């Protein structure tokens, strides 16, 4: 639990944001991309488990739990590899849900930014600060210190 | 302390690698820029305060400091933009000695990309789950775990 992520792709201004989200703690990471690649998915992969002790990684799709470059990522980081196949239908739920409010963010800030990356990495910050009492944020910190002792 | 963080510059292939390091547990994040302006360094803030709780970012230089975009990041961030003057003479030592740490790093994974910006993420991979036994990721996460607390 401590350890699982979840990747999610959507799409705002023809280009792709690419999110991870901490399944136990809803903290995200997310970055824009022109294309999700098997490259892009892995070099965002390879760069969150240098942050995070990422153990497993629900895939967003059956193109990137195919690719070998993503294969290669995990295999480098020490990545479990997964399907994010919803065998909880709640979890389909869960992820449609935090695009939509990560979108109301992102055009909450949109005037504050000439460049899209910009007011995604402010809708990360505004995300993972709210306090919902805790924050996504306090959240991840508190689950994964109580693993390590 | 838990809230602290230094910026770094070191070069690299006629690259820039610019590192955020939190000074009480050596943890790092970085990136691979092709040269340090205040927009770089304040996207790069920007990124780092969505993901942990940043209190202070002592600058890495006079121009970072003085730079209207990066005390603008920092407001937006809610950080306080602070020198980075070693007034403790340690200090100038512990980020010598980092930089050529990280440089070794990325040397021996070197061959495992064809992009510095992948070997720089295997080396912030490296550097943050080396155990020295605790590593620096579960220090960073231990302190501020403590801290919420
Ligand atoms: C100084 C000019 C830059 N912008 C002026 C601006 C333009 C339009 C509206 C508001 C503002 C504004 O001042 N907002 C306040 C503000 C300032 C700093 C941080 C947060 C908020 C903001 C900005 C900074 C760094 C970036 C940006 C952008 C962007 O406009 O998107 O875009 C990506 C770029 C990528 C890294 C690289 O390529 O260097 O880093
Ligand atoms: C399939 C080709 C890709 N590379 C082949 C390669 C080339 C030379 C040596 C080894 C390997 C190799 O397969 N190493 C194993 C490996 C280790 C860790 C992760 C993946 C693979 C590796 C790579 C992946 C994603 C990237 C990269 C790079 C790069 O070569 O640097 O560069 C930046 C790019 C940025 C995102 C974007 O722009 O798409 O993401």
């Amino acid at each position: 639990s401590p350890g699982i992520w979840q990747l999610d792709c959507t799409h705002l201004e023809g280009k792709v944001i690419l999110v991870a989200v901490h399944v136990a703690s809803g903290y995200i990471e997310a970055e824009v991309i022109p294309a999700e690649t098997g490259q892009e998915t892995a070099y965002f992969l390879l760069k969150l488990a240098g942050r995070w002790p990422v153990k497993t990684v629900h895939t967003d799709n059956g193109s990137n739990f195919t690719s070998t470059t993503v294969k290669a990522a995990c295999w480098w980081a020490g990545i479990k590899q997964e399907d994010g196949i919803p065998y909880n239908p709640q979890s389909q739920g869960v992820i449609e849900s935090m695009n939509k409010e990560l979108k109301k963010i992102i055009g909450q800030v949109r005037d504050q930014a000439e460049h899209l990356k910009t007011a995604v990495q402010m809708a990360v910050f505004i995300h993972n600060h709210k306090r919902k009492g805790y924050s996504a944020g306090e959240r991840i910190v508190d689950i994964i210190a109580t693993d390590i002792q």
